[PDB]
């Protein structure tokens, strides 16, 4: 069963924006979906001290990085507090709105892309580099989902029934033709390196065949 919804007018035109735009300086969606994996990573680790029973679907507090060619995706995947079915529906995108709106009009007086994070809207910057997302998440109370949407206007959520994670958050990117160096071990070294040095968690970059 898949369910199809509108994302609102406002985060769609940010969509559009991103993929619309020309701006070379793409690298920064990386820092922006590890800077998201930490928080979520935070808010699990905050709840655990007045409840150490919220780590039981896994105590490793950790994000991992996988490169795949043959399926061209770059997979970001942490066990941060992970999201519900409102979550994906509703709240994050509610939430986006207000930043969205600061967003844009920052853009029209001289800020320029790389600054989305301070508007807490950096998760849509997956969209310079990638054509379809799919975010497969498990939050405590709630199910194992699978997100995706590959812009236009609309995005899908359903039951995931693949590989249960246990809890958190895992954003693949399926790149775009001509976006294949961050499938690259040297150059996701670099751009972790340069934009993410002092993230609190173990990052782990896997590497290929
Ligand atoms: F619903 C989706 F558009 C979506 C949004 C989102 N966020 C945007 C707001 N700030 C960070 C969290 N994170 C994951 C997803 Cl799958």
């Amino acid at each position: 069963e898949v369910e199809t919804f509108a994302f609102q007018a406002e985060i769609a035109q940010l969509m559009s924006l991103i993929i619309n735009t020309f701006y070379s300086n793409k690298e920064i969606f990386l820092r922006e979906l590890i800077s998201n994996s930490s928080d979520a990573l935070d808010k699990i680790r905050y709840e655990s001290l007045t409840d150490p029973s919220k780590l039981d679907s896994g105590k490793e507090l950790h994000i991992n990085l996988i490169p795949n060619k043959q399926d061209r995706t770059l997979t970001i995947v942490d066990t941060g507090i992970g999201m519900t079915k409102a979550d994906l529906i509703n709240n994050l995108g509610t939430i986006a709105k207000s930043g969205t709106k600061a967003f844009m009009e920052a853009l029209q007086a001289g800020a320029d892309i790389s600054m989305i994070g301070q508007f807490g809207v950096g998760f849509y910057s997956a969209y310079l580099v990638a054509e379809k997302v799919t975010v497969i998440t498990k939050h405590n109370d709630d199910e194992q989902y699978a997100w995706e949407s590959s812009a236009g206007g609309s995005f899908t959520v359903r039951t995931d029934t693949g590989e249960p994670m246990g809890r958190g958050t895992k954003v693949i990117l399926h790149l775009k033709e001509d976006q294949t160096e961050y499938l690259e071990e040297r150059r996701i070294k670099e751009i972790v390196k340069k934009h993410s040095q002092f993230i609190g968690y173990p990052i782990t970059l896997f590497v290929e065949k």
